[PDB]
């Protein structure tokens, strides 16, 4: 076998993303969890000399092991193989000299756009969360996984509490620690940690397999929660045994309040039982361009 695909994990680190460590001056806690945590910090001299920068750190657990270590790394590679696009957290750069791991990325000043949809519930109007948004903000999500569907990876935990809002309205998917590159195939994963049963396609909670059209199931929940304005999906349906039987018969979640037809009939043939007759992300994104332009 004289071609292969090239695993970007497999690649060494490239220390164009080498940050000094003493420059970083860390600040509150953004969010915590089984990884570790994410903490705003300051970059002294990240983009320019003498120019303080507002960043996000992603770090482990002081008890994380090697298996745990190399992990971290490979995200990193992961992230610098993917490139910059507008609609991810971008990697700024990194922490790698013989010490715990940071991963720098851009900070979203405005938090997950799940609780940004929920304070701004009660003030929604068909400063003020508009319908106008929340197609904006479907928009953007599609062509940032369109992008990631582009270089073969699969982001496997897409919600709206993993996008993140900056300024301008700008909408960032983060969270890439189960991002996968699966050119080789697509990806059938083996661990012990909680699952997100609610946004995970059927075939990813029966069989653990996770593909290009099991994240388009996830962002047709995605935009179930968006356009419901931050509400929890299958409301007064408990993670139980009756919630699988009636999600492998077709059961689906009806369509929300404020979302167009259109709209909902994306997050229809997102839902499909058959993967292969679920849109790609390229395809929704040139369905809600269509859809932008009739105001």
């Amino acid at each position: 076998n004289n071609y292969s695909y090239i695993d970007p994990t497999q690649l060494p680190y490239d220390h164009k993303w080498e940050f000094p460590r003493n420059r970083l001056s860390f600040g509150k806690t953004l969010g915590a969890g089984a990884f570790g945590k994410v903490v705003e910090a300051t970059a002294q001299g990240l983009i320019k000399s003498d120019a303080a920068m507002t960043v996000a750190v992603k770090m482990l657990k002081p008890s994380a092991h090697s298996t745990e270590r190399e992990a971290l790394m490979s995200e990193l590679k992961v992230l610098s193989y993917l490139g910059n696009h507008e609609n991810i957290v971008n990697l700024l750069g990194a922490c790698t000299h013989g010490g715990p791991t940071l991963v720098i990325t851009e900070y979203c000043c405005y938090g997950d756009l799940l609780n940004f949809l929920r304070r701004k519930r009660d003030e929604f109007v068909p400063d003020f969360l508009t319908l106008e948004h929340l197609l904006s903000f479907s928009y953007q999500v599609a062509k940032g996984m369109a992008f990631l569907a582009s270089k073969n990876c699969i982001h496997r935990d897409l919600a709206a509490r993993n996008i993140l809002l900056t300024h301008g309205n700008i909408t960032k998917i983060c969270d890439f620690g189960l991002a996968r590159d699966i050119k080789n195939d697509n990806y059938v994963d083996k661990g012990n940690a909680r699952l997100p049963v609610k946004w995970m396609a059927p075939e990813s909670i029966f069989n653990s397999v996770y593909t290009f059209e099991s994240d388009v199931w996830s962002y047709g929940i995605f935009l179930w929660e968006l356009f419901s304005l931050g509400s929890s999906p299958y409301p007064g349906m408990p993670v139980d045994s009756k919630f699988y039987k009636m999600i492998k018969e077709g059961f689906r979640m009806s369509s929300p309040e404020y979302a167009p037809a259109e709209m909902y009939d994306i997050m229809k043939t997102c839902w499909d039982a058959d993967p292969d007759k679920r849109p790609t992300f390229k395809q929704i994104v040139q369905d809600i361009e269509k859809q932008i332009s009739e105001s």
